[PDB]
């Protein structure tokens, strides 16, 4: 086991896996902004580094410090948990190059993962379904560009191949808007990315958000741990999370599973990672790759019974996969439900003191938070600061169990969403299930 590792990032998901480490007899390195000393897992932690100032520029993002707050301690890998460095893969590189453990895939995976027109390819190649599109980037020939068009039949869509999590895209429903559209997506993701290239793909009305967790280890195992729909967003971003995704059935969960996996295989992929499709009419489109653990990981966890952070773990160690594919199985149903310090009404950040705090409980109920009373939620980091996970024997239970916590859970002191979460569990075609992914910005009026 691997003797002393540094947490590279914050919040709920730096306890998370200081928790696994600790049940593994694993040293921690909490490494912080100077915004952070106060955190959770920071507290707990066996060794701390302040890494830098709040910015993250300075402290979650600055390689050079995280690097070095390893070296001084004598830690041996670096879990970048998600955001942050995650899927940075010249940070991967360095960390490896630096001769620590990147605790994840090797980098030149991460790097086919974060340009889409070649994980597309990759994925097209070991025999995974995709979108219809272009299978290739647009060049600047309009006529090009609109035979492409054609053979695909409009609506299209232009995303950006440097991007990712569905940011930078343009809907095009003729040929009067296709150079305007191109343009513009190119414009943008040169701008935030520094990298131009665009691909086009079939523009799906009305799917679901369905995705695949695996796990591959270096003795050449891969599996599949099911699916979770995260279908409920805002601005791209998820809201609710679930597992398994109503309506699959468990030959569908095979079909696309075992392709995911095969991929795997295919493409020497190593650790935790998921599949993102788009499911409609029956059928799946795969879009991207996370090669992270992913926020949502929990509703996977309750389900299968495996407790992913520790896999993640034990892969980087050298370990074989603690479970085999047909030691897996589907059991009952979990939601998730993010809860972030955000205005109701803007849906901007909403940083501050929390004055009172009470955490849910009872049975089937997990809550993922660092935050406690008297803890002050920084300006400088994301919304989100806790998880309310509900797990039951069936979909029902899981959401009578998150009405109940939901009830129970007391944040004073700053907004939070809570009430809206309410609202969502009490939706009566949530409640039915199978929403797509314009349902809760259809709810709202936004
Ligand atoms: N191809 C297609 N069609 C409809 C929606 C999307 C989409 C939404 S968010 C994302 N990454 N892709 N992609
Ligand atoms: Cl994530």
């Amino acid at each position: 086991m691997l003797d002393k590792i540094v947490i590279a990032n914050r919040g709920e998901i730096a306890l998370r896996i200081l928790r696994a480490c600790k049940e593994l007899g694993i040293k921690t390195v909490a490494v912080h902004s100077s915004a952070d000393r106060d955190l959770k897992h920071v507290l707990l932690a066996d060794e701390t580094v302040c890494i830098g100032p709040a910015p993250s520029v300075k402290s979650y993002l600055n390689i050079p410090a995280i690097i070095s707050a390893a070296e001084i301690t004598g830690a041996v890998a670096i879990h970048p948990g998600y955001g942050f460095l995650s899927e940075n893969a010249n940070f991967a590189e360095q960390v490896e190059r630096s001769g620590f453990i990147f605790i994840g895939p090797k980098a030149e995976t991460i790097r086919l993962m974060g340009d889409k027109v070649s994980a597309i390819a990759a994925m097209k190649k070991a025999g995974v379904p995709c979108v219809p599109g272009s299978d290739g980037p647009l060049g600047d020939d309009m006529d090009k560009n609109r035979a492409i068009a054609k053979r695909i039949g409009y609506p299209v869509i232009i995303k950006a191949s440097g991007g990712g999590g569905g940011r930078g895209m343009r809907v095009v429903r003729g040929d009067a808007e296709l150079a305007q559209s191109i343009s513009m997506t190119r414009a943008e993701a040169k701008a935030a990315f520094s990298n131009d290239m665009v691909y086009m793909e079939k523009y799906l009305e009305n799917p679901r958000h369905v995705e695949i967790q695996v796990l591959a280890d270096g003795q050449g195992n891969a599996i599949y741990l099911a699916e979770r729909d995260c279908s409920m967003q805002r601005r791209h971003q998820k809201v609710v999370e679930e597992a398994p995704a109503p309506g699959i059935t468990p030959e569908l969960r095979r079909y696309i599973g075992e392709r995911c996996a095969k991929a795997c295989v295919d493409i020497g992929y190593r650790g935790a990672g998921t599949f993102e499709f788009l499911f409609e009419n029956g059928e799946f489109y795969f879009i991207e790759m996370n090669t992270r653990i992913q926020v949502e990981h929990p509703v996977t966890e309750m389900i299968t019974g495996v407790d992913l952070i520790k896999e993640q773990l034990r892969i980087a160690a050298g370990q074989p996969l603690s479970i085999k594919q047909e030691e897996v199985h589907v059991r009952g149903h979990a939601v998730e439900c993010r809860i972030n310090a955000e205005d109701p009404n803007t849906f901007l950040p909403s940083p501050g003191k929390i004055t009172r705090f009470h955490a849910p409980g009872g049975f089937g109920v997990r809550w993922e938070s660092h935050i406690y009373a008297g803890y002050t939620v920084p300006p400088y980091y994301d919304s989100m600061i806790g998880k309310l996970i509900c797990y039951g024997e069936n979909r029902d239970v899981a959401i009578a169990r998150m009405k109940n916590a939901l009830q129970e859970l007391i944040i004073d002191g700053i907004k939070t969403n809570v009430d809206l979460q309410i609202r969502i569990m009490n939706d009566e075609n949530f409640q039915h299930g199978g929403t797509n992914i314009h349902y809760l910005e259809k709810k709202l009026g936004l």
